[PDB]
DNA sequence: GCTAATCTAATCAACCGCAGGTTGATTAGCCCATTAGC
């Protein structure tokens, strides 16, 4: 079991097209700026970006175009997420009853953790990659 | 089918120390990443 998708609206979409023509790369303040702008949660967004990101470059694939990349300095990144030693060991015991966490079990690790599900969903994914 | 959510692999970067391991954050995926709600 996964999250359950987002429906956007015409003016979510309006917005988010017309900040991709801006800027493709955008960083956490922007993005945060828009999700707070559009109603939907900043994760949301940055997923959004990732696949617009990814249908841009299959499209330059398709029509034979060159990518322009990174055009201008980078924005600022997101903070680092400080885990403490408590939340690690309570994520690595979950980590051994499941490795793939569900959407339930993400949102009960944030409410219990206290960090983003977002996060909590990044650090599963670091570790899978990197304790076989 | 369309596209958001998800996975893995590779890589950039903060952290702590005063060098380079460790881990979180970002990006790309090339019989055009895969999988599953709408």
């Amino acid at each position: 079991g996964r999250r359950r998708r987002l429906v956007w609206t015409p003016s979510q979409s309006e917005a988010l097209r017309a900040c991709f023509e801006r800027n493709p790369y955008p960083g956490i303040a922007t993005r945060e700026r828009l999700a707070q702008a559009i109603g939907i949660p900043e994760p949301r967004v940055q997923i959004w970006f990732q696949n617009e990101r990814s249908r841009q470059l299959r499209q330059h694939r398709r029509e034979s175009r060159p990518w322009p990349g990174r055009r201008g300095p980078p924005e600022g990144r997101r903070k680092r997420t400080a885990v403490t030693g408590s939340q690690t060991a309570l994520l690595l015991r979950a980590f051994e009853k499941d490795r793939f966490p569900g959407i339930a079990a993400r949102e009960e690790l944030a409410r219990e953790t206290g960090l983003p599900e977002s996060r909590i969903q990044i650090w599963f994914q670091n570790r899978r990659a990197r304790h076989p």
